[PDB]
This record gives C-alpha cells, sequence and structure tokens, in this order.
C-alpha cells in the first residue's frame, strides 16, 4: 500500500523491491507525505540554512561529444568562449564581496586551463578564505591529485546515468566505468565528492533510476545534483521529450531520505521547467542553490523561466536574488562554508 512504504522508507528498509515501487506510485498524498518527510530529515539533519554555490561558467568549450548536450564538440552553433585567469579571479573577488562563501569553477572539458591554470586560480581564490569547488570533467588522476593540494574543497562530477549501455551509447568518449573512477579517485584523495543524474533520459527506466538511487547511497556522495532532462535544440535530442519535474522531485526527496547529512542543491532545471520549481525543490529535500555568476558577455542578462523570463539589469543580480529567496522561504543564510558535516552513522 502507499501506507506501507512509507513505513518501510522509515525504518530504512531501502530495498529494490521498495524503491521501486515507491518510485511507481503517483497519487497525490503519497507524493506530498514523502516529500513532508524529507523535507523532515532535511530539517533535522542538515538544518535550516540555505547554502549559496556562485557559479562561474568560465569556458564553453568542450573536447567531449555528449548527446545531451549543449556544449558538446559537434555543436556549431554555439559561440565559444574563454575567460582569462584574471577575469575569473576577480570575478570570484566580486563574488565574496557580494557574500558568496563557496566558489564554483565549471566548464565543458577544455584543455587550455588544464591543470596549471586551475591550480594557479584555485590557489588565488583559496586566498579568499572561501570553499572550492570545480566542476571541469574527467582527467587523469594526476590533475585531481594537482588541484586538491592546490586547495580545491569540492567537486562535482554528476554520473547522470548509472545504466552502462546508455552511458556510452551518450557519451560515446567514455563510459560508466571511467566515469565510476573519476568518483572513486575524488573521494579518496579527499575532495567533498558530488555525483548525480538527470532524470527522463530517452531510454531510461525506472529500474534505471533506482539503480542511480542505490548507486549513490552504495558509495555515500557529499553531494548529489539531480534535474530532469531537458533537450538542449543543438543536439541529437532536441526532439526528445522532457524528464518529468514530479519524477525528478522525487529524486530528490529520495536522496535526502538515502543520504540524510548529504548536500544536495536545487538545481536550476528545476527552476527551468516549473515555476518556483527550485523554491519547490528546497521545502522538498533540498539545501543548497547555485547562482549563475558568469558575467556578461558570456551570459545573456536573460534567463528564460516558463511564462516570465527574468531580463536582469546586471551581471550581478542574482546572488541578492536567491538571498532574498532563501529570507522568503523562511531558511537562513549559511554561517560558514556548508560543506558536508557526516553525521548520521557510526
Ligand atoms: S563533458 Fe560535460 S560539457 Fe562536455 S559534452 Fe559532456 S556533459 Fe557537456
Ligand atoms: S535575478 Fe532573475 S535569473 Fe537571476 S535568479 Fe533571480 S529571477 Fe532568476
Ligand atoms: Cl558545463
Ligand atoms: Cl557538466
Ligand atoms: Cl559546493
Ligand atoms: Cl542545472
Ligand atoms: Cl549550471
Ligand atoms: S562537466
Amino acid at each position: 500500500t502507499g501506507r506501507e512504504i512509507l513505513e518501510k522508507l522509515e525504518r530504512r528498509e531501502f530495498t529494490r523491491e521498495v524503491l521501486k515501487e515507491a518510485l511507481s506510485i503517483n497519487d497525490r498524498g503519497f507524493n506530498e507525505a514523502l516529500f513532508k518527510l524529507a523535507d523532515e530529515i532535511r530539517r533535522k539533519y542538515v538544518g535550516d540554512e540555505v547554502h549559496i554555490r556562485a557559479i562561474i561558467e568560465f569556458s564553453n568549450v568542450c573536447r567531449k561529444n555528449c548527446l545531451y548536450c549543449g556544449l558538446r564538440r559537434d555543436n556549431k552553433n554555439l559561440k565559444r568562449y574563454r575567460m582569462t585567469p584574471e577575469e575569473i579571479v576577480e570575478r570570484a573577488r566580486l563574488a565574496v564581496q557580494f557574500g558568496a562563501k563557496t566558489i564554483v569553477l565549471q566548464s565543458g572539458e577544455d584543455p587550455y586551463y588544464m591543470p596549471d591554470v586551475i591550480s594557479d586560480i584555485v590557489k588565488e581564490i583559496k586566498k579568499m578564505g572561501v570553499a572550492v569547488t570545480l566542476s571541469l570533467g574527467e582527467w587523469p588522476r594526476e590533475y585531481y591529485e594537482k588541484w586538491k593540494e592546490a586547495g580545491a574543497d569540492r567537486y562535482l562530477l554528476r554520473h547522470e546515468t548509472a545504466n552502462p549501455v546508455l552511458h556510452r551509447k551518450l557519451r560515446p568518449d567514455t563510459s560508466f566505468e571511467n566515469r565510476l573512477n573519476c568518483l572513486l579517485t575524488l573521494k579518496e584523495l579527499g575532495y567533498e565528492t558530488g555525483a548525480g543524474s538527470m532524470v527522463g533520459l530517452p531510454g531510461q527506466t525506472i529500474d534505471d533510476l533506482v539503480d542511480d538511487l542505490l548507486f549513490l547511497k552504495e558509495h555515500d556522495f557529499d553531494m548529489v545534483g539531480i534535474g530532469p532532462f531537458i533537450p538542449h535544440p543543438d543536439t541529437p535530442l532536441a526532439n526528445e521529450k522532457k524528464g518529468d519535474f514530479t519524477l525528478t522531485l522525487k529524486m530528490v526527496a529520495l536522496t535526502r531520505i538515502l543520504l540524510p547529512d548529504s548536500n544536495i542543491p536545487a538545481t536550476t532545471a528545476m527552476g527551468t521547467i516549473v515555476p518556483g520549481g527550485r523554491e519547490i525543490t528546497l521545502r522538498c529535500g533540498a539545501n543548497v542553490i547555485m547562482p549563475n555568476w558568469t558575467p556578461s558577455p558570456y551570459r545573456q542578462l536573460y534567463q528564460l523561466y516558463p511564462g516570465k523570463i527574468c531580463v536582469f539589469e546586471k551581471d550581478t543580480a542574482c546572488i541578492p536574488c536567491v538571498m532574498k529567496m532563501i529570507e522568503l522561504l523562511g531558511r537562513k543564510p549559511g554561517r560558514d562554508w556548508g560543506g558536508r558535516k557526516r553525521v548520521f552513522e557510526t
């Protein structure tokens, strides 16, 4: 029954059978109870602070050819850019002046920066007294080592999907096995480590989602980034169906349940498919938000949302925006860097 599954979740009887059934029920009441649960677990384990990770998308060059991704190398209908290192440090400084306690440096897999330019940049931001998160893709162990010694605190490397055949068809440059080795390496070197998947990928079944969850649980990732799949028009998946918001939201809730002291963002994709989607996610298990901090002209001063379309006046609008959001949700800003605090067990 709907009632019995919530009870198995409470006792942490996290079997394949239970996760599958929980993902299979579409009853509104069951869903609402699951979200109140995930929220209650979030309050108890990670508290009311909502942590801001300022994202600087500093280069959109990528060497890989992932099929879902607007940054894939075969996409010629994309203006490519690279910020200078100095532009980056100074932008970060501006973020820090605006209150950001974590800076995320993210890109396509762009060789130009790797490894030394990254190291020098990271060293420089760490002088600024903030946490540093990297999201640069798959690289040799030697690069992860240099960036860890350089002072990086965290690394996001979403696993996207745990079905290896699906992974290899979608990311023909690589494999799930390779992705797993990178995640493992990052964990062993002492990074705060983030994984996660897209939901509603073409060919992905509920069973695959179950496997994603079991995966996350198995490895105890510090962070889990989850969002719905959103077709990108300049890719081979332009014409595939979008991921469902409720289903993705349920993945987020379940993720909080499985990994109660972890950091779970309300991803931008979530705010893209449903109005108020980020806020909704934050009231359903999530405890982090990641505002775009990329400067013009790399970033249009234009953010589509459904119906609405936020036309901001300045480079810097989103940090104040999200602080305001956080305040209005009755949540609290982070007092510290908001890194993972491994409680709940042993
Ligand atoms: S490595 Fe990242 S940026 Fe490059 S195509 Fe794959 S998903 Fe996109
Ligand atoms: S300022 Fe606009 S784009 Fe930025 S987070 Fe707020 S509503 Fe969204
Ligand atoms: Cl990216
Ligand atoms: Cl990415
Ligand atoms: Cl982070
Ligand atoms: Cl996102
Ligand atoms: Cl992003
Ligand atoms: S990435």
